[PDB]
C-alpha cells in the first residue's frame, strides 16, 4: 500500500532544462495534504512523501497547476478547494511554498467541481496571465466559470452546459489563444475557444463514456493540441490536432489492459518537441504514467512514489 | 466520497436480540482509526462516523472480530495489527471500549498477513474460548499460526502452506470444534479441522481466483457451514455444507455485476436461524453488504454509512 488517496485528483507540470526535462506532479495523501513528486530528465522520480507537502485542501479536492519562469525563478501555482468549498491557491514563488491571494476572494465552487488552469506570457520580463476554470453547481447543465489573473483576480467568463461535475482540460495554444475541453450533457467532449475578443464553440467533439477525466496540452507554432480522456478501468483516449483533428485513438499496453482503477482521474504535462506524460491512478494504490518518447511511442513509465505507510 | 479507507479490511459480528438481530461492522478510516457501524433488525445502519472510533491500527491493518454475551453485557473483541506489526486487540467490555491484553504479548505478524478469529463457550455463566489466526511471513508456502485465550494468552498451533498473504476464515462449528479456511499455493481454498485432539486436513477444497478474500460462518446442530470468497471486481462465491459440501456458486445481482472494487476485502456474520451478511467495498467508497433473507434469497442490502468528509 501507499499514502496516495484513492480517487485523488492529479495535476502536473513540465518544463525543459539543460540537464533533462523537469516534471512536478501534485496529488493528495490520506491526510488531505497536497504532495509534490519531482523528476529531472530520465532520473528516478523523487518526492511524493510526507516530507513533500506543499499545501492542504478538502479531501478529494480537485487540483490544477501552472508554471512559468520569472525574474525570481520557477513560479508554480496549484489550485484546489478548501473545506468551505472556496477556490484556493498555493504558490511556489521561486524559493518557497506559501498560500496565494486567490483564497481571499472567496470564490465558491460546487462541491463536485473539477478544476483546470492555464497560463501564458509570464517570463523574466513579462507578467503572467492565468485563467482558472471551475463550476459553481454540481447539477447537469451547469456552466463553466473562469477566474482571471492580470495583476489581480477578477471574474472572467461563463460558458457551456456540462455533464454534472465534468472533467475540464485547459490549454493556451498561443498567446491569449485558449482552448477548453469538457464533457457536455450528451457525454460528448466539446471545445470552447477564445482567439481574440469572444468565446465560441470549437469544431472538436468526441463521444466518450459518462464521467471521464479530461486533460489537454499544446505546443509549438502549428499549433499541436492533444486532448486526453479516461474513465477509470477503461483505456485512455487521445485526440490530436496538428491542423485537423484525427479520429481519437486508445493509448494502451496489450500486456497491461485497463490499468487505471475505477472512478479515478488523470493529468497531463508536456515539454520540448515533444515529451508527454499522462498520469493515472492504478492498483497499489500507485501513481503511474503513460509517457510519449519522441521516436518510440507510448509506454507505461516509471512509477511515481507516493509514500509508504508505517508497518509496510 | 466517504471516509472509508480504500482496501481497508472489514470484520463483522451478529447476535440475536429482542427487537431483532444486532450487527456490528468494523472498518478503517482515512486516518487509520477503526470505526464501528451498527444495525438493529432491518432499521437503517447507524454509526460509521468519526464519533464511532473504537481503536486504531496501522493503515491497511487486517481485522477480525468476535462477540459473546456475558453477565456484564455484550463482549466484543476486535483484532488488528499496530504500526510495528504486533497483533493487537480492542475490547468492548459490556459498557466501553478499551485496549485489550493481547498487544502486550508482542506477537509479530507478517506485514501482509490477514487475520481471522473465532470464539466459543462464552456466556453469562461461562468464559470465552478465543482463537486468533495469523501469519508470520508474507511468502508463499507460509503456515497459519494460532493464538489462544483460555484465561490467558498462549501460543497455539501452526499449520498449512498458503498462498502469500492468504485470506483466512475461521468458525467454531461446535464446542471446541474448529474449521479454518484459507487459500493454498495452488489457489484452491482448503480447510483445516480440529475436532478433539489434533489438527487435520479437511475434505473441502475449491478452485478460486488468485488472492481472494475469505470468510466463514456456521450455525446449528447439523452443523451448517458457509465459506465465502471474493476477488475484488469479481463476484462473491459461497460453498455450503449441511452434512456434505455442495458445488460452490456465485452470489450476484445481474443488474449490478461485480460491485466490489479491485483488491478489496470481505467479511461475514451470522446469527439466528438463519441471518447472514457478507460485507464488501464498492465505489463510493462505500461499505455494502449481501444479505440472506429467508424466503427471498440474496440481495444487496442497505448501505452502511462510513462518514462524509468536510466540504461534501
Ligand atoms: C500571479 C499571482 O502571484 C501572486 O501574487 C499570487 O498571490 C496571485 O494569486 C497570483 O498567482
Ligand atoms: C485550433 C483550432 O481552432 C479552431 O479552428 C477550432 O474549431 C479547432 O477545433 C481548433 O481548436
Ligand atoms: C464438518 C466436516 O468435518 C470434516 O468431515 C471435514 O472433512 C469436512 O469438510 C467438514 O468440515
Ligand atoms: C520548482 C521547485 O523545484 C524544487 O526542486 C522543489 O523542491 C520545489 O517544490 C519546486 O517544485
Ligand atoms: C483571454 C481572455 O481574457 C479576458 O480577460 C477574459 O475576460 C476572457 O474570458 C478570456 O480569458
Ligand atoms: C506526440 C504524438 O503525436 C502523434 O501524432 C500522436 O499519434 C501520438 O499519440 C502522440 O500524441
Ligand atoms: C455492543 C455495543 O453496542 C452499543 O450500542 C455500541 O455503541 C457499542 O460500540 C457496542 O457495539
Ligand atoms: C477474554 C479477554 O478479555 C479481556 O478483556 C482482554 O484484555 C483479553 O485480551 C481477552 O480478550
Ligand atoms: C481447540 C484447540 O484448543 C487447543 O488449546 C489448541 O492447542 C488447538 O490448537 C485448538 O485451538
Ligand atoms: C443460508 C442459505 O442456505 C442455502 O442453502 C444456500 O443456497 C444459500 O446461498 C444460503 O447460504
Amino acid at each position: 500500500p501507499t499514502e496516495f488517496l484513492y480517487t485523488s485528483k492529479i495535476a502536473a507540470i513540465s518544463w525543459a532544462a539543460t540537464g533533462g526535462r523537469q516534471q512536478r506532479v501534485y496529488f493528495q495523501d490520506l491526510n488531505g495534504k497536497i504532495r509534490e513528486a519531482q523528476r529531472g530528465g530520465d532520473n528516478p522520480w523523487t518526492g511524493g512523501s510526507s516530507q513533500n507537502v506543499i499545501g492542504e485542501a478538502k479531501l478529494f479536492s480537485p487540483l490544477a497547476a501552472v508554471t512559468w519562469k520569472s525574474a525570481q525563478g520557477i513560479q508554480i501555482r496549484v489550485y484546489c478547494v478548501n473545506k468551505d468549498n472556496i477556490l484556493s491557491e498555493f504558490v511556489y514563488d521561486g524559493s518557497k511554498w506559501i498560500t496565494g491571494q486567490l483564497g481571499s476572494v472567496g470564490v465558491k465552487v460546487g462541491s463536485n467541481s473539477k478544476l483546470a488552469a492555464l497560463q501564458w506570457g509570464g517570463s523574466e520580463s513579462a507578467p503572467p496571465n492565468i485563467r482558472v476554470y471551475y463550476q459553481k453547481s454540481n447539477l447537469s447543465g451547469s456552466s463553466i466559470h473562469e477566474y482571471v489573473w492580470s495583476g489581480k483576480w477578477t471574474a472572467g467568463a461563463s460558458f457551456g452546459s456540462t455533464a454534472p461535475g465534468t472533467g475540464i482540460g485547459a490549454t493556451a495554444i498561443g498567446p491569449g489563444r485558449l482552448r477548453i475541453y469538457y464533457q457536455a450533457t450528451d457525454n460528448k467532449i466539446r471545445e470552447h475557444c477564445w482567439d481574440s475578443n469572444s468565446w465560441y464553440v470549437g469544431g472538436f467533439s468526441a463521444s466518450a463514456s459518462a464521467g471521464v477525466s479530461i486533460a489537454a496540452i499544446s505546443w509549438g507554432s502549428t499549433p499541436n493540441i492533444r486532448v486526453y480522456w479516461q474513465k477509470g478501468r477503461e483505456e485512455l483516449y487521445e485526440a490530436a490536432y496538428g491542423g485537423s483533428w484525427n479520429t481519437p485513438g486508445q493509448i494502451k499496453d496489450a500486456s497491461r489492459p485497463t490499468p487505471s482503477l475505477p472512478d479515478t482521474f488523470i493529468a497531463a504535462n508536456s515539454s520540448g518537441n515533444i515529451d508527454i506524460s499522462v498520469f493515472f491512478q492504478a492498483s497499489g494504490v500507485s501513481l503511474q504514467q503513460w509517457q510519449w518518447i519522441s521516436g518510440k511511442g507510448w509506454s507505461i513509465g516509471a512509477v511515481v512514489p507516493t509514500g509508504t505507510p508505517a508497518g509496510w
